[PDB]
């Protein structure tokens, strides 16, 4: 699994870049009042190719750690959830969720850090865990009653966003979990990798295809 591993952190960093310069110049194709998001999106995917390229210099050098992931993800995560908001909420509405939402999912991430860094379950480990799952619950709960007030296609747009942070966005505390249960440390990198992909990526595509049913 090392070399599948280090092999993997360069298929994230195309995979990102790809996603990066897809949703740029995607961005065209929809009515300029519906591109904040989709820009938002290419630069969750641009910080995560530069991220990518980070972790894959620290593997090559012996000194990579999980806890790498976190630089990423304390700016990308607040950031996909404004870039759900940006497709939305509009005015006083936007400005109070990017705010509310913003500061859990910090909360969540650095949560989430203080536990990374102690042993595995340790008291540490799991006062970060509870503190971090928690906000996930919150904002996962505040992401379903976002849906609540869109109709048509927009809604069947919303549905997919939604599901796939619902489904997506699961394994990341339960990779957190599993080394208590077994030895997965390994694999945890793994699929964090690809999920990152298929998350960061699969959402700028669907915020993209919400902003198409937007414009037109
Ligand atoms: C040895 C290596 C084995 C590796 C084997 C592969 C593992 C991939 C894991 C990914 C986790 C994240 C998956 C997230 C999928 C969510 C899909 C979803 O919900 O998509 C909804 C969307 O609306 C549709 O249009
Ligand atoms: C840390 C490296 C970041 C690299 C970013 C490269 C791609 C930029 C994408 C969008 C710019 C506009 C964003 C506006 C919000
Ligand atoms: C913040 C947005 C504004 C600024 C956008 C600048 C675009 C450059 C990207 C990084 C290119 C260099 C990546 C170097 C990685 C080195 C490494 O880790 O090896
Ligand atoms: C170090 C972090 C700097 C960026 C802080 C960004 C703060 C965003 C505040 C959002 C708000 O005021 O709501
Ligand atoms: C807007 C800001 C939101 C809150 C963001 C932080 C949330 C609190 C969790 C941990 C503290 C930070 C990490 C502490 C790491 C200590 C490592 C150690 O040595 O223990
Ligand atoms: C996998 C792609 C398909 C979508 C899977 C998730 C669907 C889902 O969670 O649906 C819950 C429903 O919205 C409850 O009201
Ligand atoms: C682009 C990368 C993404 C979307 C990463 C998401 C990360 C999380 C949702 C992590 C959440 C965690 C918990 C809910 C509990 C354990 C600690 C974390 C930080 C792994
Ligand atoms: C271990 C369990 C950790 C999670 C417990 C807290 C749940 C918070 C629910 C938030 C409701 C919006
Ligand atoms: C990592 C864990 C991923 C879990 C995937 C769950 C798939 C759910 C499929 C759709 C069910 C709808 C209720």
């Amino acid at each position: 699994m090392e070399e599948l591993t280090y092999r993997l952190f360069m298929v994230a960093t195309v995979g990102m870049l790809a996603g990066t310069v897809f949703l740029l110049a995607s961005s065209r194709e929809v009515k300029p009042e519906h591109r904040r998001g989709v820009y938002i999106s290419a630069l969750v995917c641009g910080i995560a190719w530069y991220h990518y390229q980070k972790m894959g210099a620290s593997w090559e050098s012996g000194s990579y750690d999980t806890g790498l992931r976190y630089v990423d993800w304390v700016l990308t995560v607040p950031l996909m959830f404004v870039e759900v908001l940006a497709v939305t909420r509009k005015g006083a509405a936007y400005n109070e969720a990017v705010r509310n939402w913003g500061i859990a999912a910090t909360v969540m991430i650095g949560a989430g850090y203080y536990g990374e860094t102690s042993a595995a379950g340790s008291n540490e480990y799991w006062t970060g865990f509870v503190i971090a799952m928690a906000t996930y619950v919150w904002l996962m709960r505040n992401l379903q009653a976002e849906g609540e007030g869109l109709k048509g296609d927009q809604a069947v747009a919303f549905e997919n966003i939604k599901n796939l942070i619902l489904v997506g966005w699961i394994i990341y505390p339960l990779g957190y979990i599993a080394p208590v249960v077994g030895d997965f440390d390994a694999i945890r990198e793994v699929l964090y990798t690809i999920a990152d992909i298929i998350n960061k990526v699969g959402l700028g595509v669907l915020v993209l295809q919400m902003a198409r049913v937007q414009s037109g």
